[PDB]
């Protein structure tokens, strides 16, 4: 059993008709190329608005039920018989989440997934927009593969990584936009965040895909003008961690893997790390503060 | 720029025939439409006096079934002539259960649902206890032509949690149909200030604008220990989303109300101040306990 | 000077002996139906499988083909014409085939003639002179209530009668009066077993908690069953009765008499009593899902 | 006649409005019923005063008092313990904001073994307990003690099969009722006495399981909001048999001490030969989950 | 050839009048199972005593048992323990006042991993089932053991294809079928047993999953309440591949341990290939949810 | 032996690749089935050619003719006219877009009582069926006939115990599977399997139950070239307890012939008391296909 998967890279303009164009532009590429299952990069449908803390972009939020780009890209999925994971601004009554539809190969919304650990500071101040999500970590049963979906700031949690494995995820997907930070030039957290995440498919044994954003933007934040310089570098990584597919930090990019997912499988059983865990001595885990369980 | 609706409380004094008191009702729901009403609230148990001052066999049967009520009825052919939303108040039969329960008629006619009352006042002037079952529909919200409004009865007013619940369920406005007065076993009591701040407290806490309709006159009802008197004390009144009341009536007159509220907007400003964003429901289950620590079955 | 206003009812129980003969019974019932139409009666109820024996004594193959459908019965047919020309009420219990299934069944016919449907029995019995279980499903319509001319009424067979769950299944749903037709009596197996007294009391809390008019109609009358193990008797007990809201008996026959019981309740009078009194307005059936158990701890599927 | 037997006894007696002098009365009877042979002795409803609730008054709610270390259950344990008898104790809960009629079972070694809290709660002239009360929030429990497992609910929940069916599905061997039920002071024509035994004897023989009820006597007038209110409690506490008949009966003025002998090795057996247990159709029960006949509750 | 393989063994012997003596014949022929390399093995239905459903006795009722601490389920436990062996338990459960015919399976290592109650109910003379038992409510139930997801179902449910099918779809890789099944006392031309042995044959062979089952053998006389009535069980236990050819066989009067070996991974490949299960059309099953073949069942 | 008797047959024949011959074939077998007194006589499953499923040619496809004057049924009505006895016709239905593998029962009156439409169909690797035949949309049905209520399915339904209990739910007194069942001239031969599912159904269902297959070699070239089937015959009439009471061998043509006493088996199956017994309560799983999730 062989799954082909995709990493996709590019810029954004703030207009939603454009992304999605793009966006669709790229899975066909990907498709063309022998993409079963086609990643696109986090809040693709516009400017990555979080740089400002702006009542007016709240709005900007749609519900999940009947939204415009799901719909289209569930097409879009259904003719191509790929599997696509689309991010986007969740409206849910008085709620907002920074969410993922996970489309199958034959169109099939197959449910949500909202993120889970939200960022914050100049540049990324997603905890103004979203509450902290309440769906828990979730893996997706697609015609190719059971896939572990997260999104951005939530590829930092080895808790998040291993919640996927342990619930039968064969591919980790991580949607994210990370790039500079306006407060201070001399952040660049490219190798560290790329290190972090080939500790992940290391530590489980699963391949893992993160799609990220390139290009300049300016946001007009309710202090004046705000920039960052998203640095891309998308890749596919090896269930030992070893980046088999790398993009750089300015050009468009199509990203393409070939993993036989029931080689891995007897892999990782064989290793048998997920028999020598040790659940009774993990209660730590539970606590923000090294000592008190969380109510 | 947004949706707009304008939203009305009426006050009224009753007698104890219905078709007096529903012409009462129909007269001053057509004269808030012609200052412009999209939403016109009535009253609770407007249909008569509010009996329950006396705890009286011969009263429940005053219950009658939700399916073909002649007030129901009647109030759907003015919703549809006028296009306005008319919740309708009115005391339920079902089989052997009863409750005080609300119909919720749309500006086309259509009965779009009931609500039954959750929290049940007692004692003296107010045996609710007696009459009704505790509502089993829980809280709920309408989607309207104009609107997606929450409407609770009276004591549920004072409930924190109901306004809650029906703002998370995105709820626009909260109508409360009331009948509150005065206290025929101790004159001292006036609750006219502590009713009024804490409906504000909900509207504020959950930046939706609030709806009170509230009863007016003297009333005199046979009890099983003789008469027992309530004034109503009127003081309906509309509060916007930061809980300042826009207009209020006194504890007398016949009142028709009137307010206008742009519903993005205060959608907007409900987003953007964070309440919602921030709640901690992983903390709140002790609320579903009565003695602060053992949860209900 | 005027009579207290309310929908007045009167109702009838009716007690006889059977022969193993259905047009016997049939002949039987109609002149017992007649007599409490005469008397008065708008709603007229016979005992269980009046058409024949009570065969249950037996678990024979044979004695399975009794059944009959449910559409097309010769017997609630021809009940269905006696029930219109009189403008009475008349259950009739039958033993119902459906394909390859089998109830004990009970057709509700109105006082216009109008077959208004069925209940099929919920509660099936077991043991020595009452092998029901070998012969009926356990009933799947669940507890009904039927809208008549005269009021709106719950009737159930036989065993259902000891289980209070039905009584106030049927009452939720507007039951104005309970109906039990019953076939109870000796036990074959023990001749110090004498439920009547028993069997009275636990449809007098019935009546009582739900307030509520109960009818009990019961066979008298010595049976003798060929058994698959030789001949058994039961001697059937009578004591058909009917009780007012409070389970007070208002009107009971003794163990042997052919009887016709009359009495006449204002069914707007104890509505308002019903009410009043306040059970239903205070029960808490946030607190009763132990009920959906059978041993006290799992909810059945 | 092999089996474990269990002498039972039911308490009928008069209250004053001070708790020392009730208590003392109840101290009185409870050694009486132990010299006649009784293993579980039952004390009425709210015994420790008067039968406040024919008033809805501000100050009477504060009769309440906390579970935790309370005089009359703490000084019954003494008297549980010293005798080795079981005795539910009856008293008005306060347990933060929230207020039950509640019964807290003591075993005969003087250890509180837990409480139940009244679940349906009355109302009305005369028995304004909706007023005082909220409903009662531990469901129906069944407790072990050193004799039998045994099902406590109180007063008015006697008038409910579902609380007496709901303990006997939970292995209930006996069933046990504290009371306070007389005359209605809004009118004097309503004598419950005859529909209140009839439909307790429908429980015990339902769910064949003895039962036990005691009712309070006398004559009793309370300074209500509205003037004078009186009730004559009418007595007639009792014990009932598992077909439901009764075995002991006391009569609407006398002070009482009942007593009788149940084998519940052989009326258990009774019970499932009987097979109702063995015939229930919870599949068919859900419409008891409603209030309307209908919609089913949340 | 390669994958996961497992050894499954039906035993089948006569029944005495006392338990211990029962439970050790049991223990006996599981040890020799074991010797022979079984993983799992099958004890008859309602071994520890003489098929007692002959009658219909109040006192036969109060042979049941509670499943918490049962002496025979504790006893065996021990056993599959010490042996690593799978053993299904058949006992008469007490549950309060419900009563079952159940089953308890232990795992290799000891664990008690819960119960499945007999859902469908038999009754007619000499088989009178119905007086004792509640009809199951666990539903059909799958296990996970060291060795297989095996399903369990418990006599007379072996004649119905839903519940070997309810628990193939729940990923039963092998079938087990504890029985007392013989002559009909009321009519000696009654033979079932060829019946018996096709209408399984069929289930395993509808789902390509081996079934085991277990019967009695032996004469027994019962003292009912109208005079003796004898059964002559007739044996026949056997094991069955997953096509439903009779694999091994025991004869009507012996004895027997029976022994076969089942490679799951190949029969699993073989079942997916086959394909019936993702062809199956539940969308046109409604009816079975009927029992008249028109209403549906509440 | 008192009661409603009723004699039915199985016919077993080899088809040839010309439709005039075999449908002679299978007037001439129903003729020789009603001279030996049989009232109801069942032909194997699309009797008018060579088995042509598993093939995948597009031109097979206008082989399906519509259900409305179909110019097999209407022969076999004439037929089962003149003869007193019911007779179901297996036949490729043409229905709009669908296509379908169906069956029409006609009456011993010549009345067409209606169809079945086949609903289980084999997809994915060895079997290419879906490339002809929509799964049936009918339901499981029974018909009324002259002289019993029966219930009739097709070939792979054969293999599924829920069609079987369904038509027996419904009052089905005889359960009829016409079939094609063969292999490659391969080691598996599953006629042994094939037999038990089947008696198992009869036996649970306490029915009789007719089963007719063919006979014969046949070869039809493919896209993947000549594919070839030997049909193994052994077409049977099973009692209601599972015991086979006539079979056919794997080479010849065959008329087996069963009389059953509907009544008697009426009052077997009751007494027996599976259907007494059932729990539709707990058989809500069988309407998931992956044993948890209800389909719509
Ligand atoms: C996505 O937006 O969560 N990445 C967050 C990066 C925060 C860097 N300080
Ligand atoms: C409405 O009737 O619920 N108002 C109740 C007020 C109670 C005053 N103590
Ligand atoms: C009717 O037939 O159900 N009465 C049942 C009585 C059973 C007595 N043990
Ligand atoms: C106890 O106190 O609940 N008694 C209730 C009696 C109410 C009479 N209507
Ligand atoms: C086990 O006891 O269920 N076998 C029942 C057989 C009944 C025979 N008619």
């Amino acid at each position: 059993r062989k799954v082909v998967v995709s990493a996709l890279q590019f810029a954004c303009t703030d207009d939603v008709s454009t992304n999605v164009t793009t966006a669709e532009r790229l899975v066909r590429a990907a498709h063309k190329q022998g993409a079963n299952i086609v990643l696109i990069q986090e809040l693709f449908e516009g400017y990555y608005f979080c740089q400002a803390q702006r009542e007016d972009f709240i709005q900007r939020a749609k519900p999940y039920k009947d939204h415009p780009t799901i719909m289209r890209l569930q097409k879009l999925a259904k003719e191509l018989g790929v599997v696509i994971p689309v991010s986007f601004f969740e409206e849910a009554n008085n709620a907002h989440y920074n969410s993922i539809a996970i489309i199958d190969a034959d169109g099939t919304d197959l449910g949500i997934y909202r993120k889970s650990h939200i960022p914050d500071g100049p540049g990324y101040e997603e905890k103004f927009y979203f509450n902290p999500g309440d769906t828990g970590f979730k893996v997706f049963q697609t015609k190719y593969a059971k896939i572990g979906v997260a999104i951005c700031w939530d590829q930092w949690f080895p808790e998040a990584a291993r919640a996927m494995a342990l619930q039968g995820a064969e591919i980790l997907f991580y949607p994210t936009a990370i790039g500079s930070e306006p407060h201070d030039q001399s952040i660049d957290s490219r190798d560290h965040w790329k290190r972090v995440m080939q500790g992940h498919a290391g530590a489980n044994l699963v391949p893992l895909v993160a799609s990220n954003r390139i290009g300049n933007e300016i946001i007009e934040t309710e202090h004046g003008k705000s920039e960052i310089k998203f640095y891309g570098n998308s890749f596919i990584a090896g269930p030992t961690g070893e980046i088999v597919s790398i993009a750089d930090d300015k050009e468009e990019a199509v990203l393409i893997a070939e993993f036989n997912l029931d080689k891995i499988k007897s892999m990782r059983h064989c290793w048998g790390v997920f028999r020598d865990r040790r659940p009774d001595l993990y209660k730590v885990l539970l606590t923000l503060d090294g000592k008190n369980p969380v109510l």
